[PDB]
């Protein structure tokens, strides 16, 4: 049972939650890879031993393990895949299930509202066309004007033989991002390769360096095909300063809604490559990795000759100075504009109230220190003097491989 | 099957296959990670097996493996452990083991330097008070007006039938920290116990917030003897803002030398448990860490106050902006005093020098991501966007217990 300890105040806790650990990860006695972004890279009875655990601890949250439906609904999984070969989550299940999917994620911050989680069931759904529409309800939803809401939509899960439902983008909003001669990039340089794939399914490209692409909605078997975005669903926040009256200008806008269409939800045993969930950002994510990241939109440089700083010496920290004034426009932008974000202070304290509250239920909480602790100021967040354990439970939130 | 390790800023792709040597055992498993743990750890036969080892590295670095002398040192040293169960280190294997232990430490930035090292050999010393001559001589050099050079001095290998050699103080340079009325703590809070125990021990503590300590040095079974530091030995730099010119009445200061004094160095199953090693500071240790910290100096508040920045509310990034200018001050006051110090903008650029150094030389290179990226603006550098294996290569520094 791991001693963690908080150096700031001096406590100690120990993780007993890990002890349940199950789908190994990538470090060994003699080599830690914790810094890695992939740790686990890329006859059906295993299905079922999955499934009686999640179903276990579903009766276990509702006090109901021993006797009553819990005993009964054993036997319903058990026949259903003893004759299908998968089985079907009860609806009550499948919200319990995605709530832990979020509470298990190890890299997130916001898991402090892990228990209130919108979740939209589209199991039922069969096209692109009706994929494309769910998509739009929950776009709607989870925005709702700027008073952002955690949503999750749910598509079919993958069934043994025959396609997958899966959305080619890696978010619902992503910018644009075009090469040239020169072999540089206008617009968005993470999401070079999606405009690519855009484009050669039908798209006409566009101005520059802001511009929504559209979806690439993928039903089973059949191929993609493009889906247009509705400029009003797409809500976005342009970026101004408070006080250097320049900033508005360099015309920077962002989303308002983070909501990552790829990754693969997996309850008891079965797998969603289609599970699009969304929240609200921390600001260090649009200002500083966003904005900021040499390999992103690279602003950081024209900040500082705007806000006339010494770029001759890295010691004048001329960087770390733009970077600050980069994150100030950005949460007033989105105050401004009524936008939920939340600053990287307030978030990680909060994670620091979700850590005590994960020890007196769990025994514990897997966390990724390095996703945990923000890109600027990590020191100066109480998660960066916090030792953390980091691990996998199920249900969660896995990668997978994109369909190319 | 060795690590890929992948740099995410400009898409570089390399296998750690150095990670395969580690001679020691870490605290991860693949059922949890534990690399956020500041303490990842903690027989003749077993010696030969060490000792064989470090031997073959020396003369794999002189190009002379495999040899006469090589083969007769390995003959010399398991028949000298044979007669008195321990053996003697060369000079030159000295200061190549001193060096290599730098070279393998995970957590230092400024490894780039590595080779340039001054080994001074004190295992003649023979009391206290030789020990606290040699010591000085060290500070002496390795100040040098300012002027910063690294240097380690070895004093006497642990032995059958001899008590160690041991340095009580963390550092050669600390200042006291006095418990008060309120249950608070005056000067430096890392270094309470330390300054009970120098009180104990005859000092007579002073009543300011950088009052340097005493030397507290411990010969051979002997209790440990108590030294004054000659006071124009210790240099250091008041700290002042190049255009906040109410920071001077702040009062605030610091020395020039980061010298660590309680850590093991170990070499071919040699063991050195006093051999005190010095850089110069990376300056966000001082800014960001040893200051602003609210369980060391904690001043962020207080600066920010002076700033006239709005601490009401955290969105304002009122911590943000307080830090970046504690950490200028400090590169700047040290910039004025002559007295070397980098930046972690500098500083993490010949780290990745050193990463790409070190590929080419052994194939990998071990590093703790979390202690290699800057308590500040970890995203802004470029070790932020590189993944790290971390592992434990011999010869290596060591945590040891104090010895009280
Ligand atoms: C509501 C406010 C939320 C906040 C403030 C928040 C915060 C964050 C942040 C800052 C990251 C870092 C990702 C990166 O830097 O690339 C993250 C990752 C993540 N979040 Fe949350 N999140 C929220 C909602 C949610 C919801 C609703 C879910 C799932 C239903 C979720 C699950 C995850 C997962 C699985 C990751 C890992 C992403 C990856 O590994 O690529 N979060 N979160
Ligand atoms: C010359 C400039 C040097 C710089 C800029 C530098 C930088 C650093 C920094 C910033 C740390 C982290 C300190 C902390 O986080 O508390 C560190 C740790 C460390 N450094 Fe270096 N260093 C230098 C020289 C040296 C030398 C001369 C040695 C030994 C011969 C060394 C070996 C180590 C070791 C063993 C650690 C781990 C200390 C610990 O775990 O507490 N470094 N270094
Ligand atoms: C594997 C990978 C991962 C990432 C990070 C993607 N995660 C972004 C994300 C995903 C979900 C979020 C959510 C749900 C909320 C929020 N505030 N921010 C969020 C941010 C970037 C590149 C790669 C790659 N390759
Ligand atoms: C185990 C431990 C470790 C640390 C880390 C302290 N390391 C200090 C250090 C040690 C050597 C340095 C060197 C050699 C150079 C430099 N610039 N800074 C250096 C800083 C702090 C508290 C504890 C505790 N307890
Ligand atoms: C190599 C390193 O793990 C990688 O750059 C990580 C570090 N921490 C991160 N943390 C968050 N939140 N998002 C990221 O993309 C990264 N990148
Ligand atoms: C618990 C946590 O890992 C701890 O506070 C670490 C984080 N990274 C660090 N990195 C450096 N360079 N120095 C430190 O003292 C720490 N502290
Ligand atoms: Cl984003
Ligand atoms: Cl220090
Ligand atoms: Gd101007
Ligand atoms: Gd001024
Ligand atoms: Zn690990």
């Amino acid at each position: 049972f791991p001693r963690v300890k908080n150096w700031e105040v001096g406590s100690i806790t120990y993780d007993t939650l890990s002890a349940q650990a199950q789908q190994d990860g990538p470090c060994t006695p003699r080599r830690c890879l914790g810094s890695l972004v992939f740790p686990r890279k890329l006859a059906p009875e295993q299905l079922l031993s999955q499934a009686r655990d999640f179903i276990n601890q579903y009766y276990s949250s509702i006090k109901r393990s021993g006797s009553q439906a819990h005993e009964q609904r054993l036997q319903e999984v058990e026949a259903e895949v003893a004759a299908t070969g998968t089985y079907q989550l009860r609806e009550s299940e499948l919200v319990f299930g995605a709530k832990q999917a979020w509470r298990n994620a190890p890299r997130c911050v916001g898991r402090i509202q892990w228990g209130k989680l919108q979740v939209f069931d589209a199991r039922d759904c069969r096209s692109a066309q009706e994929m494309f529409t769910y998509i739009c309800n929950h776009i709607k939803y989870a925005t709702n004007r700027g008073n952002l809401r955690s949503a999750i939509t749910v598509f079919p899960q993958r069934c043994p033989g025959r396609g997958d439902f899966r959305i080619w983008n890696s978010q619902l909003v992503r910018y644009a991002g075009y090469r040239q001669q020169d072999g540089s990039v206008r617009g968005d340089p993470a999401n070079v390769e999606i405009t690519e794939l855009c484009i050669q399914h039908g798209w006409t490209p566009g101005n520059g360096r802001f511009d929504v692409l559209p979806l690439l909605l993928q039903a089973p078997d059949e191929p993609p095909e493009l889906f247009l975005l509705p400029p009003e669903l797409v809500l976005e926040v342009p970026l101004e300063h408070p006080t250097l009256e320049w900033f508005a200008a360099l015309g920077l806008r962002w989303y308002a809604l983070p909501a990552v269409s790829n990754m693969l939800l997996e309850i008891g045993g079965l797998e969603f490559p289609a599970a699009p969930f969304s929240g609200w950002y921390m600001s260090t994510e649009i200002g500083t990795r966003n904005l900021c990241d040499p390999h992103r939109y690279n602003i950081l440089e024209d900040v500082a000759v705007c806000m006339d700083l010494d770029t001759r010496t890295t010691s004048s920290l001329w960087k770390d100075k733009a970077a600050v004034e980069i994150n100030v426009a950005v949460l007033h932008s989105y105050q401004l504009a009524k936008v939920t974000i939340v600053d990287h202070h307030a978030a990680t304290a909060s994670f620091m109230k979700h850590l005590e509250n994960e020890q007196k239920a769990r025994g514990g909480c897997p966390a990724d220190w390095a996703w945990i602790v923000p890109p600027i100021s990590g020191s100066l967040t109480p998660v960066f003097h916090q030792e953390m354990v980091n691990y996998f439970l199920s249900p969660a939130f896995r990668y997978q491989p994109d369909p190319w």
